[PDB]
């Protein structure tokens, strides 16, 4: 099942794709989850919006210039945030020969530049924008209604909370980079990729975080002491070179325009935009996440605030152990190999 944990490829015909929730849980039955992230072509036909063509006025209220600090392939990102602009500013800015992809062979050609560079010339990145792309009456993967048990949240506390139970969306240009990270509370998290280049990704094994979570503690020291989960703030990058030297095992996959990644609870994942791009995401949740999200480590120096409550969950999924969960005394432990139960059917 999945047992070297490799990176998936799925290419589902349009009816094993109309019903989410049950096309996730095949995945899982079929050992995905254990990579951490997974790549599915969606059915050639299938499509989100007719054009790109009409949304050169739309506002990004809060670009970031990311300036990355480091070296020896460690490094910290830090985030100026930058005047809004329109996104055809943004095209301009990313496709002047100040920003733009330099040129290249094959992938690793560009994928050395990238770690060689990632400290100079510092790019802006549309990060982060409250929208979605999708068509109002598109019902297959519909980044803004996935329609998973996630919504619980919204529906019995009116709790919204952007980009994860609302959809961002991210213009990237070349060099602008995501850290090491695993989705708040350990959802899941899915990223479609509307157009523009590729975005390139790295992903760790989730029986294998705790061994990331490990080494990046070693490796800045005094971020660990001052914030157990400060991986969570999103400044940390580490290249893959590092990673294979202190033997930490990974995967590496490139992701297109019309491609959709979802990565699972506690996969840690990172990666940088290859060009002018754009990528649509949210969190989402089946059955099986519950228990990380009992068991999540959160960010303790309240950098990063986001915070849900389990209760209704445990409630409503677990009855049986409400009570020894509430009273502190649920030990079980997690086994990151298991799909989730939704997937007996398969
Ligand atoms: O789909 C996903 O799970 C995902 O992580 N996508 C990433 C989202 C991301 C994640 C971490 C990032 O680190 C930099 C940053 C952190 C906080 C605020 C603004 C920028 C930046 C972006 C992407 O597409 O760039
Ligand atoms: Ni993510
Ligand atoms: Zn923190």
């Amino acid at each position: 099942l999945n047992p070297s944990a490799r990176i998936m490829t799925f290419y589902p015909t349009m009816e094993e794709f109309r019903n989410f929730s049950r096309y996730i849980a095949y995945i899982e039955s079929q050992g995905a989850h254990r990579a951490g992230l997974a790549k599915v072509v969606p059915p050639k036909e299938w499509k989100p919006r007719a054009s790109y063509d009409d949304i050169d006025d739309l506002v990004i209220p809060a670009p970031i210039q990311q300036l990355v600090t480091g070296q020896s392939g460690l490094f910290t990102q830090y985030n100026i945030q930058k005047k809004a602009m329109t996104v055809r500013e943004f095209r301009k800015i990313a496709n002047s020969d100040k920003y733009c992809t330099p040129r290249y062979s094959e992938f690793e050609e560009l994928e050395r530049k990238y770690w060689k560079n990632l400290t100079f010339n510092p790019p802006i990145y549309g990060a982060d924008v409250n929208g979605t792309l999708y068509e109002k009456h598109v019902d297959e993967w519909n980044i803004g209604r996935l329609r998973t048990i996630l919504d619980l949240v919204e529906k019995e506390s009116g709790i919204t909370i952007e980009g994860v139970n609302t959809p961002y969306l991210y213009f990237g240009m070349w060099k602008t980079s995501f850290a090491w990270h695993t989705e708040d509370m350990d959802l899941y998290s899915i990223n479609y990729l509307h157009f523009g280049e590729p975005k390139s990704w790295y992903s760790v094994p989730p029986e294998h975080g705790k061994r990331l979570e490990r080494l990046a503690k070693g490796f800045f020291p005094g971020s660990a002491q001052s914030c157990e989960a400060f991986l969570r703030h999103k400044m940390t990058l580490i290249s893959p070179l590092m990673l294979k030297k202190y033997g930490i095992p990974f995967d590496k996959v490139t992701q297109e325009a019309g491609e959709f990644m979802i990565t699972f609870p506690y996969g840690y994942h990172a990666g940088f935009n290859h060009g002018f791009n754009c990528a649509e995401s949210t969190n989402f949740a089946t059955r099986r996440w519950i228990e990380y999200g009992k068991q999540a480590v959160l960010c303790s120096c309240r950098k990063d605030m986001v915070k849900i409550s389990m209760d209704v969950f445990v409630r409503k999924f677990q009855p049986e152990r409400y009570k020894l969960w509430k009273a502190g005394k649920d030990n079980t432990v997690i086994d990151h190999t298991l799909p989730t139960p939704e997937a007996a059917e398969f």
